[PDB]
RNA sequence: AUACUUACCUGGCAGGGGAGAUACCAUGAUCACGAAGGUGGUUUUCCCAGGGCGAGGCUUAUCCAUUGCACUCCGGAUGUGC
C-alpha cells in the first residue's frame, strides 16, 4: 500500500500468452513513463499477474491512478504496488540481499 | 502298404549383417619343444544394417484449480504429429 518503484498487477486474463501478455502491457503501460522491465509467469502462484518496473514511484504511482479497474480482456484491472523492491531495483540503490 | 526295372508328367545355381583388433578355445599341424597363417568359435571397436524398451524432451486444444508478490526454467491428466 506504500509506494514503490514497482507495481503489481493481477486479475489479469490467464489464456493470454507470457509473449503477448508482456507485449501488450509494455505498449498499454509505457504511457506513462520509462519502462526498465515486464516479468510475467503463467505458472500456478504467478498465473494472471505482471510486475511492470518503473524508474520512478511517481510514474507507478500515477499508473496505479488511471488504470485501476482498466478494461483489460474483458476483466478490469487490478492494480497495487510491489510489497517489496524489485532485485533490480534493490541493487540499484544498493539494497539487495539474498 | 513296402522295395525293385521301364515309360509319361512337373523344376534356375551360391549363400545367411560387413569391415578392423582377438593375449584366450578348437583344428589336440607328419619328424626328437613349437609354426605363422587359415578355417570354425569366444573376446573387442565401428559404417550403424534393421528392429524391441520409450525414460527424457518439442507443437497445440479439452478438462480441473488458482486473485496468486516474483525476479535459478517447471500446476495435474487425455488427445494430434515428432
Amino acid at each position: 500500500t506504500r509506494p514503490n518503484h514497482t507495481i503489481y498487477i493481477n486479475n489479469l486474463n490467464e489464456k493470454i500468452k507470457k509473449d503477448e501478455l508482456k507485449k501488450s502491457l509494455y505498449a498499454i503501460f509505457s504511457q506513462f513513463g520509462q519502462i526498465l522491465d515486464i516479468l510475467v509467469s503463467r505458472s500456478l502462484k504467478m498465473r494472471g499477474q505482471a510486475f511492470v518496473i518503473f524508474k520512478e514511484v511517481s510514474s507507478a504511482t500515477n499508473a496505479l491512478r488511471s488504470m485501476q479497474g482498466f478494461p483489460f480482456y474483458d476483466k478490469p484491472m487490478r492494480i497495487q504496488y510491489a510489497k517489496t523492491d524489485s532485485d533490480i531495483i534493490a541493487k540499484m540503490k544498493g539494497t539487495f540481499v539474498e
